[PDB]
């Protein structure tokens, strides 16, 4: 014996868990990845809370201290969501991300009995020979025009009530409260109806939106659209969901195809309007 290597052998490269000090290569990577035309702080902001989300929900891959891809996985008590999946186009095409994805699985395997994940076009294939089924799509829509028509009784409100905290727990089958204050402790901000609906605006982005009737989901919508809302992501199975958007004239951005591996989680999705992210659920 001579040379004494503790990881498991993989191409050569090095896989790991992030800090906060990787997150101007995670950023590189997504943006490499995902070929985003956008500005930079935009991405790196969003990581910023995916690690306080889950500090240690964060796999890279090196090889030789070039950062080529990665991966999260985030907790709560019956699931994890697996979002943010990337390999710079290079390096693409090789085995890297079906060995991230691995790895996270084996995490996400010892603490909760269902995955779940929000498939692209090119992760589908990735994620069906992990056994991962089709569950609906989840579709990004971008709102263009303002309708005409005021709206009164939507209130921004800076904690969380508890009533929110119920209603998006019967609306998202889980508790992802900690995932709400950590974007509302970076601006975003929590529109209330009656107390049968929320909406949380963050940047251009409404998600989630979760309300009891789609009358109360359009108050919270237009709201939004006022405070600089353009883009909802809807579960194509709320059929009032689809219907709502189109008084803003929506224009189709893209879609994904929610996936599982495990036991179905009971959602309320019917009252489930505008999920939080693709990285999250
Ligand atoms: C999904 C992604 C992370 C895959 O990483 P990767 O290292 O290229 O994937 P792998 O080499 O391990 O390939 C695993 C499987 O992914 C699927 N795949 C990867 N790239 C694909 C593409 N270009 N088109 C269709 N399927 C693709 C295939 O099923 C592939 O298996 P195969 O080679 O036997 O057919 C992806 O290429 C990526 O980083 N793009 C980012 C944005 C995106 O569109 N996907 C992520 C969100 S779900």
């Amino acid at each position: 014996h001579h040379h004494h290597h503790e990881n498991l052998y993989f191409q050569g490269m090095i896989i790991r868990y992030a800090t906060p000090d990787d997150i101007e290569d995670m950023v590189s990577i997504f943006i490499d990845a995902y070929n985003f035309p956008g500005p930079r702080e935009s991405v790196k902001s969003s990581f910023e809370i995916s690690l306080e989300v889950q500090p240690d929900g964060c796999l890279l891959a090196f090889l030789k201290d070039e950062p080529v891809g990665m991966g999260c996985i985030f907790f709560y008590n019956k699931q994890a969501w697996i979002g943010l999946m990337g390999v710079k186009k290079a390096y693409q095409r090789r085995g890297i991300g079906t060995e991230v994805f691995r790895r996270l699985l084996e995490i996400g395997r010892r603490k909760v009995d269902t995955i779940r994940l929000d498939a692209s076009s090119q992760g589908y294939g990735l994620y069906k020979k992990f056994k991962f089924v089709d569950e609906y799509r989840t579709v990004r829509y971008e709102l263009m025009e303002r309708p005409i028509k005021r709206v009164e009784g939507v209130v921004e409100v800076n904690k969380i009530p508890n009533w929110v905290k119920e209603i998006d727990k019967k609306a998202f089958g889980d508790d992802r409260i900690r995932v709400l204050e950590a974007y509302m402790r970076r601006g975003a901000r929590l529109l209330c109806a009656e107390n049968e609906g929320f909406g949380l605006v963050y940047r251009g982005k409404i998600g989630p939106l979760v309300a009891d009737s789609p009358r109360v989901a359009e108050k919270i919508l237009l709201k939004a659209f006022q405070l600089g809302a353009r883009e909802i992501i809807i579960p194509e199975v709320n059929k009032d969901a689809l219907e709502l958007i189109k008084i803003f004239k929506p224009s189709q951005v893209t879609s994904c195809m929610r996936m599982r591996l495990g036991s179905k989680i009971e959602e309320k999705v019917d009252i489930y309007y505008g999920i939080l992210a693709y990285a999250k659920g």
